[PDB]
């Protein structure tokens, strides 16, 4: 029973330990990482995702999202409003204009109060869920696209493809630029490397406290728990961590910097935002721990968020001798 605090853990793999990436899943398993839902891996000196990040301005934005935020003392509802296309070149100019620019600030602490306190102002346009990635071919270890992990068994066994769960998204942010809180869709694991530009700071609640964060999602937002039995799978949700430490939520706030990876973990709940202009990439992904996690992953119940998958190719693949007792349990 390691990481007895459910501190967020910082990983140093040596060149030889960043091969196989699913051993070094296992092996920060080892150490407790995943009590804190989130761990940060600093990849080898002379690693690298491509040799360079020029001719990335001609990247199409086809549909960038405003968020707009409404509420106030750190609980706020937040909607999406869809854009006109744009460039990266034309989203970094966007993003390092006076309007949106990062504000001055002293320290994180600073920044962090004027993210929380000034959010529903200047609404942010997000470059959000572009298919793609930006790491070369030749990267053959933590290359997002090409994981190796269990969850290939979706593609393998049923022929499915779901943009951003086993192919990977682009994410070009700015100041200001958001994401709700949240577990990953049938509470894989994700992993997120931050390219280039400013940070993206992450707020996380350790997995054996995940309860204490819906409780107080239920009593925040009382109209959305009568229409929903899941509605933090909508991703609409914006609680500060004042609001979490008044409520007596444990959780752990870091800060990701370009050149570094994050990893998620199974319901792990997470939220964030962006420092500045920056590119981040992530996936999803699975181990066989994952498993009982995805057959168990509280769905939403109104419709408004989808049931990604079936957990039948995991179960019957890689659980047999449960299979039955699994079929039976689902009616
Ligand atoms: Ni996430
Ligand atoms: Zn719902």
């Amino acid at each position: 029973a390691q990481n007895p605090n459910c501190n967020i853990m910082i990983f140093h793999p040596t060149k030889e330990e960043f091969n196989d990436f699913d051993k070094y899943i296992a092996y920060m398993e080892s150490r407790g990482a995943h009590r804190a839902g989130l761990a940060k891996i600093i990849p080898p000196k002379e690693w690298k995702a491509r040799e360079t990040y020029d001719n990335i301005s001609e990247i199409l934005i086809a549909t960038p999202l405003q968020q707009v935020a409404s509420g106030r003392a750190g609980v706020f509802t937040q909607y999406h409003k869809k854009k006109k296309a744009m460039t990266v070149g034309e989203y970094r100019h966007l993003a390092n204009s006076k309007k949106y620019q990062t504000p001055p600030h002293q320290n994180f602490e600073d920044l962090e109060r004027k993210y929380w306190k000034n959010r529903i102002y200047n609404s942010p346009i997000y470059g959000a869920d572009i298919s793609g990635s930006l790491f070369d071919e030749n990267t053959k270890q933590w290359n997002l696209g090409h994981l190796g992990t269990i969850q290939d068994l979706l593609e393998k066994e049923c022929g499915v493809v779901i943009e951003g769960v086993n192919t990977p998204y682009l994410y070009f942010g700015m100041w200001k630029t958001t994401f709700a809180w949240h577990t990953e869709d049938m509470d894989l694991y994700s992993i997120n490397y931050l390219h280039l530009g400013e940070p993206k700071t992450w707020y996380v609640v350790p997995p054996e406290h995940g309860q204490r964060l819906e409780r107080l999602a239920r009593e925040l937002f009382p109209g959305s728990s009568r229409g929903c039995g899941a509605f933090l799978r909508h991703k609409v949700a914006l609680i500060s961590p004042t609001v979490l430490k008044e409520n007596g939520i444990p959780f752990n706030r870091i800060t990701q910097e370009a050149g570094e990876f994050m990893v998620t973990f199974p319901y792990g709940y997470h939220a964030g935002f962006n420092h500045g202009f920056n590119c981040a990439e992530a996936i999803n992904f699975a181990t066989p721990r994952w498993i009982d996690y995805g057959k168990m992953a509280s769905q939403c119940s109104c419709g408004e968020a989808r049931v990604t998958f079936s957990m039948d190719a995991f179960v019957r693949i890689l659980q047999p001798e449960r299979y039955d007792l699994w079929k039976r349990g689902q009616d």
